DNA sequence: CCCGGTACCGGG
DNA sequence: CCCGGTACCGGG
């Protein structure tokens, strides 16, 4: 059907750009970002990548501070 | 404080105006004619599955006997 | 901004 | 009727 936008999809938001036409869905407008379209598109968990990244930094600096 | 659908409509994931219909079943349940009931803490039920799921349990008691 | 958690579309 | 699968609300 309609899909949204990789923005919206991210923000779970409500996106309106398959009804925008080719002008910017109005949430990407409201934060002058480029409204892109990827039916493939998944949504990425901030949080937990952060919490990883932290996580996986540390315990390599660690290791890597072990000589 | 969101709208919860009705029973009917969550099993089959339909559209359900329960709410925006006050004591008169939701548009869904009156078609079908059948009782609009909700429950918050009612979950869907998976049809298809149930279905394959005991052929299979009787299937299996029915080669066993049969290989009798 | 982020997301847990649903409502519901579209299609078989 | 049934559902796979995705849109979006409601809130911190
Ligand atoms: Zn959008
Ligand atoms: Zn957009
Ligand atoms: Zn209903
Ligand atoms: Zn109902």
């Amino acid at each position: 059907r309609k899909f949204a936008c990789v923005e919206c999809r991210q923000q779970k938001s409500k996106c309106d750009a398959h009804e925008r036409a080719p002008e910017p869905c109005t949430k990407c407008a409201k934060k002058n970002v480029p409204c892109i379209l990827k039916r493939d598109f998944r949504r990425t968990y901030k949080r937990a990548r952060n919490e990883a990244i932290e996580k996986r930094f540390k315990e390599l600096t660690r290791t890597l501070t072990n000589l």
